[PDB]
């Protein structure tokens, strides 16, 4: 009964910033028009240059944005908000502002009760149950991994299983491996960039033009396509 | 401009050199560095898809030629007289929230930051380099579990990324590892932290932090540009 998009990445090679997010989205306001935006995920620009870019890039969709640190009452700002959008940046800083905010819940609530949740990368990661599939560096200590538990399967988004000429360390899928073991119950969906699920009526779609790969405890990973429903 | 230190450590980057055997690059090192010591204690908490009986038994025999007896402390009757009778202190890679969790929650941090402050060697690769620090801020490892805080050993004052290397994937835009430092120095401003390439190690010994390894290594602090070092630097 949620309304997600959760997309891997903010922008594609060659591409303006959300510019593939756009029809996704539009097709999906079903009329609503009144977001709220959560920055906290930005460390290197401030909160309010993120919150005038994506108002920026919404605008033509018919959307106002308003950033929920600059309202007086976040609060109400999430209560009255038709859709809650969750900038990218760094997963641990997002969580730890949100959780120190009081906002966890009332997002996570205002999302059960029918508004649009949209999020990418790191606003990707705080839909699932935790955290623990992010690949960004622990710079603040969030106070816990657990997030807004909208979406039930872990992502982990900028999915590769690349490495630099000769790397030594630990590859994409055996850093997800040892989650499997110390967390055996659990889906991590390797979504790579480009890519995107999409939560609407009832249905958790698959979407984008690269493979996504299902990691399983014991299992072998599993190559996934567009269209894919969870 | 760091001042004396008065720990005995040697922290490397990574357990593996390329066309080599596992630690073998460490193994002289290791040896210019022991001073006399056999007995150590090993911390196998890092790992976590082989059993710390596996990863203690395979520390035990790689380091067997060098003199050094590994006990491993997940299997003593007592692991508090283990560290405070303990000569080394070998901590091995894996994952750091890992090795932090059980460490923190086994009281073992402050018992071994106190043996090392009192003489002990202290050996760590990789999440065991990460460990040595005041935090784990600057590992790449997955947060995996959660430890609990992030303070570590705090027996080495500077920030270690270990693994370093700026590169990324063909086409990938995912943040580069510079990046996700230059983030860590906006919320840290007063860190210094050091890009350690892999085949590269920091040494401190009589006193004098050497930076080691044929590699060059960056030093990032905020608001400056990359620093490039190279071996025999003092910190
Ligand atoms: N730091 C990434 C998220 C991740 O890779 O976990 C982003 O928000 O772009
Ligand atoms: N996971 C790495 C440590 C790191 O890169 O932070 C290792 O122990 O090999």
């Amino acid at each position: 009964g949620s309304e997600l998009l959760l997309l891997s990445n903010s922008t594609l090679p060659g591409k303006a910033w959300l510019e593939h997010a756009l029809p996704l989205i539009a097709n999906q306001l079903n009329g609503r028009r009144s977001a709220v935006f959560i920055p906290f995920a930005g460390v290197t620009q401030t909160w309010d240059e993120y919150t005038d870019k994506t108002a920026e890039v919404l605008a033509p969709l018919g959307v106002n944005v308003t950033g929920i640190h600059r309202v007086a009452d976040p609060l109400a700002a999430i209560e009255k908000a038709e859709i809650i959008i969750v900038g990218g940046g760094n997963t641990f800083q997002l969580l730890k502002e949100s959780r120190e905010r009081g906002l966890l819940a009332p997002m996570a609530d205002r999302v059960k009760r029918g508004a649009l949740y949209i999020g990418w990368s790191a606003g990707a990661n705080l839909a699932c149950p935790t955290i623990r599939t992010t690949n960004d560096m622990p710079i603040v200590d969030p106070n816990g991994f657990d997030a807004l538990d909208l979406f039930p399967l872990q992502i982990n988004p900028h999915f590769t299983n690349a490495l630099p000429e000769g790397h030594k360390g630990e590859t994409r899928e055996q850093r997800i491996r040892e989650l499997l073991v110390v967390a055996p119950e659990l889906t991590v969906i390797g979504l790579p960039e480009g890519n995107w699920i999409q939560v609407s009526n009832g249905q958790a779609v698959l979407g984008g033009p690269n493979t996504t790969w299902v990691f399983k405890a014991g299992e072998e990973a599993v190559a996934l396509e567009a269209g894919h429903r969870f």
